[PDB]
C-alpha cells in the first residue's frame, strides 16, 4: 500500500511516520511540505492513499484533494488537520476521514486498521 | 430499504421527501420532528438509514447519531442540515454524508443512489 504525507510541520510529519511505519504494513513512499511537489509527484507516480493537512504551500489541501479525487482509481484521501473548518468540503469530495490534531494515537491506529482493510477490500 | 426523515420543519421534510419518493425505491417508515421520539420509535423498528437535522427538540441530532452508531446492524446516517459546525463530528460518528441546506437537487440525488447501492453492497 503506498501512501504519502502532505505536512507543512516536521514534528508532525514525523509524527504520523512512526504510527504508520509501526502500525501498518503501508510504505511511505514520499512526504511533502509543497503542494506542488505533491502535484508533480503524482503525475509520475500512483499511489494508494493520501495523508494531508490544509494550509500547505503552493497549492493548499483542499485544492489538492478536489483534485486528486477527481483520478481515476483515486487514493484514500484522510485529512489531519488543526482547522475544524472544511470537514464539510471533505464530505463533499468523499474523504475517508479528517481527524482533528492533537489526536490519540487510537483515532490514528484505529483510522489505520479500518483504512487497511478498506484498501484489501477494493 | 427503510428510512426515517428527522425534520423539526414542515417545507424541508415535504421537500426531502418528495425527493425520496422520486428519485428512489426507499420507504419511508416514519417522520419525526423530536429526537426522543426518534430514540422510542429505535427501540421497535429497525431502519436502514436515518436522515436528520441537528438542532432538533428533547435530544440533540449528534447524540442521537452518536447512540445509534453505536448499535448492532447500524442505519447509514447522514446529515442535511443548514449548520456547518458538526461535520468534524459527523466523520467521528462515520455518518454516511452531511449536505448543507440550502441544497441543489442534484446533491440529494446523486447522495441517494450512492446510498442505494452502498444498502445493496451491504
Amino acid at each position: 500500500m503506498k501512501v504519502i504525507i502532505v505536512e507543512d510541520e516536521f514534528l508532525a510529519q514525523q509524527e504520523l511516520s512512526w504510527l504508520i511505519n509501526t502500525h501498518s504494513q503501508m510504505e511511505i513512499v514520499g512526504s511533502f511540505d509543497d503542494g506542488l511537489d505533491v502535484l508533480k509527484f503524482l503525475q509520475h507516480n500512483k499511489v494508494d492513499a493520501i495523508f494531508l493537512d490544509i494550509n500547505i504551500p503552493s497549492l493548499d489541501g483542499v485544492l489538492l484533494a478536489q483534485n486528486i479525487s477527481q483520478f481515476a482509481h483515486k487514493p484514500f484521501i484522510v485529512f489531519i488537520t488543526a482547522w475544524k473548518e472544511h470537514a464539510v468540503e471533505a464530505f463533499e469530495l468523499e474523504a475517508f476521514d479528517y481527524i482533528l490534531k492533537p489526536y490519540q494515537e487510537s483515532r490514528i491506529i484505529n483510522m489505520l486498521q479500518k483504512l487497511t482493510t478498506a484498501w484489501e477490500q477494493q
